[PDB]
């Protein structure tokens, strides 16, 4: 049995969990739901808890909690341990019960919990991208002090890049740890990308797309900011330094590619330069899924890959001059020091703005740039707690910069 | 320091091997030559010793094993053991100063050798899927015996099969083994193809194609003999059985793919349904070199991968109607007993006809059918030399039937 907590359990992330657990539990019964945490929304927590009848519950907006009390009675034959707040969330981390936690929060409040459950020497199946991006080096440092705690990649390009790795490599080693490429044998990465809806546009044209052309026909089914972070391509800029932290790979060996059939969703190129690819339709349920059952694989009711009606798959470079957002994910990265905590932060900022139409495509990209301009590297915090403040502070700086950028521009 | 004997060290799987040897050798010293073995070909076997000054040599052919030792006493400051015959190769197969065999004599010979390297515990790096395909059944049992020896599959879509599976789970279980598939959870198989020359014509079309259409730019640089089964996709034919019998794969989860472009060697599909497949330019350097190094991975430099450029990747399925040696391969290994053996044997012939334009195209499957038709199952001998008589008898049988076909048919 599978010992799962799902942290955001009424998200994305955590739905399509829930989702992918129901439905393997129908073939046969693999996973215990251990814990559901959400922020606010008590009727679908009831109705989660009503399913799953998780040992724990937590709910952390306190004005709601005795409402879920109330909820959780007309459930029969159920008692489970109902928390509520950072307290709730702290003492299900602690639970020796539990051996997995699903990230499906964003946000600080995601990394406050990433960091319990790795304080807890749990597995950690890690959705939050935009944590490792901005606090890599935080978290990296605290996975060195809790040896068992592990990060297993959500985001798919990562999660496939790590399904074509040799679990009898990667149990030497794990995730965020140097070393993680050479003892896997790893020389550089393929990461793939839908592209998003703007390949083919002339500079001319980009510089006029709205918002309302970037939402337009996504690959996958996402949430609105990623999908304009897609048409910008910041969002594989991201994917670029996320697999920097991940895996250990040097940028210089990160190679985007636009495959538009979404089907290939990343490779591995290994020294002898034999390359394996992790492929499937375009659903999140398999990088998920994966994330609970490493390193082992259990049985499924997906629909089979059929290769030959797919018939067709694409591949080409992205250009830069047209999504200069991903240039500058790697200059930043390439600086390193907080620049990639300053390139996540300004590009909150800017991606909303584009989102609301208060900036052009260019303006993206010309704000992100000008606030890495502004931003003088600072000495990196040995003691853990000092760099958590460090990267706060930053991520809080960048995106007044950003924001004034925006408002004295005319 | 690997310490490696290559029997057929003058064909194409042998030239391969002791290239990509060399170049491996030449980043850091990893590999020891310590045996070569070929039929006949003296002053090639001559070549090869004057470079990499082998311990053994062996020339099956004794009427020129004396021509050998009068080449080889001019290379200077070399005394290597000269031997000649089964029982010269049967003397390397038990050398404790060997530990790895590679096996590129596809001849129904190469049984002979590949027994011996199980027989003495050896990592079999298997090039010759006839012996696969016709002794298949006789291999498991010799490998339930010889518990430490290891079949690493070399035909290019076999190791990229293999390539695609997690040795944390392979090192629990090996190649020809019962259970193989189940506890590497796969589901299913995407056995590629390269689909030879003939995928584009027409049924009229086919019915004349002759042996010098067939050996046209050919998709890969191998021999004849081959190179004519992948024209009547009979190569994949006996593949299909390859596979079944390697990885303990049913023939109902097994799918013949035509990719073209031969980027893509195979895939594999797991019980979840997610696919990982294995990638690289057509070029068996990669998968003898891993045959050499698994469960690890060495440094080459091999040209890289360039996605980007390949661009496009296709796939489709084959019609049976035009490539019906696919058909009646399928049908022999559903049918188990000894028609395996019977399939190949046929082909053997049948191959030879057209080769030397004898035959037509579909008289080979034509002839193969109906030696297919005319045998009978037979009690499977229980005593393991019994057996191997048994295979060598039906195979002779079916060489004769199908000889016999051909002559009596106008
Ligand atoms: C699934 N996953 O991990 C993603 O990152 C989704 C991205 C893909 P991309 O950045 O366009 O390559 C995306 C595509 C379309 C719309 C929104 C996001
Ligand atoms: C490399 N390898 O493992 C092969 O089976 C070579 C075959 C490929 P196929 O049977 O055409 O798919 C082949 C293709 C073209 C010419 C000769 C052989
Ligand atoms: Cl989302
Ligand atoms: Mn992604
Ligand atoms: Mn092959």
């Amino acid at each position: 049995p599978i010992n799962v907590a799902i942290f955001g359990s009424t998200g994305s992330i955590g739905t399509n969990a829930l989702n992918i657990i129901r439905e393997c539990n129908k073939i046969e019964n693999v996973f215990n739901v251990k814990a559901l945490y959400v922020n606010k929304s008590v009727n679908e927590l009831y109705e989660q808890a009503r399913e799953f009848l998780p040992e724990y519950l937590c709910i952390h907006d306190k004005s709601v909690y005795e409402e879920l009390k109330e909820l959780v009675k007309n459930i029969k034959d159920y008692k489970p341990i109902i928390l509520c707040g950072d307290e709730g969330m702290k003492e299900i981390c602690s639970s020796n019960s539990i051996d997995k936690i699903v990230i499906g929060i964003d946000s600080f409040q995601g990394l406050y919990s990433t960091m319990y459950a790795i304080m807890n020497n749990k597995i950690v199946a890690l959705a939050n991208k935009e944590s490792i991006v901005s606090a890599g080096f935080f978290l990296k440092k605290l996975l060195n002090i809790h040896k068992n705690a592990k990060i297993i990649p959500v985001d798919s390009e990562h999660s496939a890049i790590f399904q074509c790795l040799d679990n009898n490599k990667v149990l030497k080693t794990k995730c965020l740890q140097d070393n993680f490429s050479k003892i896997n044998n790893i020389n550089k990465i393929f990461l793939c990308s839908s592209g998003g809806p703007f390949q083919n546009l002339t500079m001319d044209e980009l510089k006029n797309v709205t918002s309302e052309n970037a939402l337009k026909h996504p690959k996958w089914k996402m949430g609105k900011k990623i999908t304009i972070d897609s048409a910008t391509m910041m969002n594989k800029g991201l994917e670029v330094i996320e697999t920097h932290f991940l895996f250990d790979v040097d940028y210089n060996d990160i190679e985007v590619i636009v495959h538009k059939e979404c089907i290939i969703h990343s490779c591995v190129e290994f020294i002898d330069k034999s390359v394996i690819s992790q492929m499937y339709y375009p659903d999140m349920q398999i990088p998920i899924l994966y994330s609970l059952t490493w390193p082992d694989r259990i049985k499924t009711n997906l629909k089979p890959l059929d290769l030959a009606q797919v018939s067709t798959l694409t591949f080409h470079k992205p250009s830069l001059e047209h999504f200069p957002c991903i240039k500058l994910a790697y200059q930043a990265g390439i600086k390193g020091n907080f620049y990639p905590t300053v390139l996540n932060a300004s590009n909150e900022i800017a991606n909303n703005l584009f989102l609301n139409n208060k900036i052009k495509y260019f303006d993206i990209s010309s704000i992100i740039s000008q606030v890495l301009e502004s931003f003088n590297s600072q000495k990196v915090s040995e003691n853990s707690e000092d760099l958590m403040k460090q990267i706060l502070q930053i991520h809080s700086w960048a995106k007044d910069k950003a924001t004034d950028i925006y408002n004295k521009h005319n």
